[PDB]
Formats: C-alpha cells, structure tokens, sequence
C-alpha cells in the first residue's frame, strides 16, 4: 500500500538471540552490518513477510549470518522485525544460515509460510568448492514454517538430507533464492541449485524438490543445466518453466514430464541481459483473464560488473515471446560488496490485486509497491 519503505536498515537494526541477549554486529552502535538476499511472501490476510540474510559483521558470504524476518500488516508502512532462523553458533566468525527461498501455500487447508535456507558452520570457502563428499559434512538445508501468519517459525523435520544422501552425486543443495510455488494440484515446489560431486563433469545443476505435505520431499530423476544456478520456477499449463541466472543472457528451460527432461523455453530464454557475473532474478506469473503473463525482476547492470545497477521489472509475453521493460524501480548503481537481488510477490485477495518487490539497496532491504504497473503487465499476452 505504501509506495516505498526500508524493511531492514544497514547499520540500523538490533536483534536479540534465543536467550534475549543483543547480537552485537559490526555496524555502528553494534548493529547488524549488512542485509542481503531478500525473499518475500504475501498471505491471504494481506500480510507481507520478508526474509533476508542478517550479515551481522560483513557482507561476505562466509561470515556470521542469521535469517531475519520482517512482517507488515499495514501495506508495507511499518515493520515488525526479528530473527526467524538462528545459525548454530559453532564458529563466531563463520556460522551461518543463508540464501532464503520462501513459499506461501495452503497445505491441506492450512495457510503456511515455508522458508528454506542453507546452513554451514566451519566452511570458509564458497560452497561450490566442496565436492569431495556426498554430501559435504558441514552442509545442511533447513526448513522452517509459520502457521500463524508469519508471527512464529518452527523447524520442520524433513527428509531432505536423506534424499540428497541417497542420490549420492550431490555435495550440497540450496533453494533457488526468492520464492518457490504451489502448483495447481496443490504440490509445493522449491526450485533448487546443486553442487555435484567431483566425479560429475557438470559442477552445478538446477532442478526442484516437491512435496504434498511439506515434510516428505522428493527429487525428480533428471537435471537441468546449471549456468549461474540461482533460479525460479513458474507453472505454465502442463509444464514447469525455470528462469536461471547466467553471466550475460538469462536462461529458461521447461519440463513437460515433471523433472525428467528439460528443453529450452523460447519465450523467456535469452531475453534479459544481466551482463557480467549475472544476478539472481525473481520470476512469477500473473493471471490475465484465462491467460498468464510472467513478471520478472533482475539488474540491468550498466557498469557490467558487481555493482548490478538498475534493478528492473520486465513483463514476458509467454505466447509471443515479447519482453518489455516495465519499470526500472531501483535505477541506481549498487554496492559491489553485495547488490542486485530482488523478490516479487503478486497476490489477488478477494478482488484486491497487489504486486510488491523487495530488493537490495546499499546494504539495506527496500520495499516498493508496484501495483500501479499491473494493467500494463496484464496486457502483455
Ligand atoms: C551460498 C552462497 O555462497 N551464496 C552466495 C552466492 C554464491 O557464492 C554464488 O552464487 C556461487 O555459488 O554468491 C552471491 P553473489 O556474490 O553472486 O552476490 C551471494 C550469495 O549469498
Ligand atoms: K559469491
């Protein structure tokens, strides 16, 4: 409802641990230093829930991180904040939970918010460097859920570690970043990225995990090419279509056999250029009559580097393959320490449609209401 607000302020937030003691970060006055990787979900009550890495000491990936959650019930004007998932606190310099992917769904009639993050404790190198073990012993992928509209989160005892181990060719797995989805048949789907074991020629692959109850998960038999691995999936008729990060042009593939084989999807394949290094992007579908339109956000990256400037909203015509820039909502050069990520959230509650975005803005996480752009996006079919 509000047009724009700051969800998490770099060097402006103070969080407390499980015992009620304040977490003294490296920010001014002992605040959390930097926020990254925003994920957002809107509920049937109109509640906006935002998750993000609370990188307490540094913006670097291998650092002390907790998953923060902010909840707004007044259209994004004010935010109630807290830590949703705490890292294990084994290593004060490296313990972390990171890269959230959320899903808002109705599981057997109960509206649930699921959040999945990767967890590490002693690894001091980038996750893609660990390929000797199946899986890496330092790694874990945890899932938390909220059944009270984002107020409290609880760990879900899942079989995810089991399926990865059983596969035997996966060193580590992570969510695609941003948001997953609930299919028409009710199944929950989390797009995933995976680092394969050393013997596999392809270092990274993309796929997804699915579940009916959110407790028992499955992995399909096939694998999609990895590229920059971060990705989102959308349901289009009887297909699952992904949108993957890649240095240069984004890639898009579709499965018509539920994860067994993937072929490039022309309407979205190589349509948006993120330039050097690539960036994570959010891709969701928006209904228009009895048709669908895909809305997407990622950085134009005008400096062709890690600054990832100009985080923009695009509309993808799934039928014709046309693409159009709808709005450059953050037309600024980002902080090379960590920038460019975003997450879109569309929802139609009763007769009210809303389109929101959450994105990285120089260490902080900002929110913008993009609903005014819906008529233009919805006409792209
Ligand atoms: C688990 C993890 O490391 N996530 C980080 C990834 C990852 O290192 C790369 O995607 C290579 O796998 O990098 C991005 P970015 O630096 O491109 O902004 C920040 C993420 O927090
Ligand atoms: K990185």
């Amino acid at each position: 409802t509000v047009e724009k607000s700051v969800v998490f302020k770099a060097e402006g937030e103070h969080f407390t641990d499980q015992k009620g003691n304040t977490i003294v970060g490296s920010g001014s006055g002992g605040t959390t230093k930097y926020f990254r990787i925003p994920a957002m979900c809107t509920t049937s009550k109109g509640t906006i829930v935002v998750f993000a890495d609370a990188r307490h000491n540094t913006a670097s990936d291998q650092s002390f991180i907790d998953t923060a959650a902010a909840r707004s019930t007044d259209g994004g004007k004010t935010w109630n904040k807290k830590i949703a998932i705490y890292n294990d606190r084994v290593n004060s310099k490296l313990s972390r939970v990171m890269d959230p992917t959320c899903i808002v769904a109705n599981i057997q009639g109960r509206e649930t918010i699921l959040v999945m993050v990767g967890k590490w404790n002693n690894n001091d190198k980038t996750w893609g460097a660990y390929r000797d073990k199946a899986p890496d012993t330092d790694w874990d992928l945890v899932l938390y859920k909220s059944t009270d509209d984002g107020v409290t989160f609880s760990k879900v005892e899942t079989n995810i570690h089991d399926i990865v181990t059983k596969n035997g060719t996966i060193s580590a797995m992570l969510g695609g970043v941003g948001s997953g989805l609930q299919l028409n048949d009710g199944k929950l789907v989390f797009p995933v990225q995976m680092v394969r074991t050393k013997n596999i020629t392809t270092v990274l692959n993309t796929s997804f995990i699915y579940s009916t109850d959110g407790i028992t998960w499955s992995l399909p038999s096939g694998y999609c090419e990895g590229f920059g691995s971060e990705n989102n999936i959308i349901e289009f008729n009887a297909s699952l279509v992904n949108n993957i990060r890649n240095s240069g042009l984004r890639r898009s593939f579709e499965t018509k056999d539920f994860g067994k084989t993937w072929t490039e999807f022309p309407p979205m394949d190589k349509k948006v250029d993120n330039r050097n290094h690539g960036v994570q992007g959010s891709t969701i579908t928006i209904p228009s009559g009895n048709k669908l339109v895909a809305a997407h956000s990622s950085a134009q990256n005008k400096n062709n580097d890690y600054t990832r400037s100009d985080i923009s909203l695009y509309a993808h015509n799934l039928y014709s393959g046309e693409v159009k820039l709808i709005d450059d909502f953050y037309p600024k050069v980002g902080n090379a320490s960590g920038a460019g990520y975003s997450c879109l959230s569309y929802r139609k509650n009763v007769d009210k449609e809303t389109l929101y975005v959450v994105y990285e803005a120089n260490g902080s996480i900002e929110f913008q209401d993009l609903s005014r752009h819906l008529p233009v996006i919805k006409s792209y079919n």
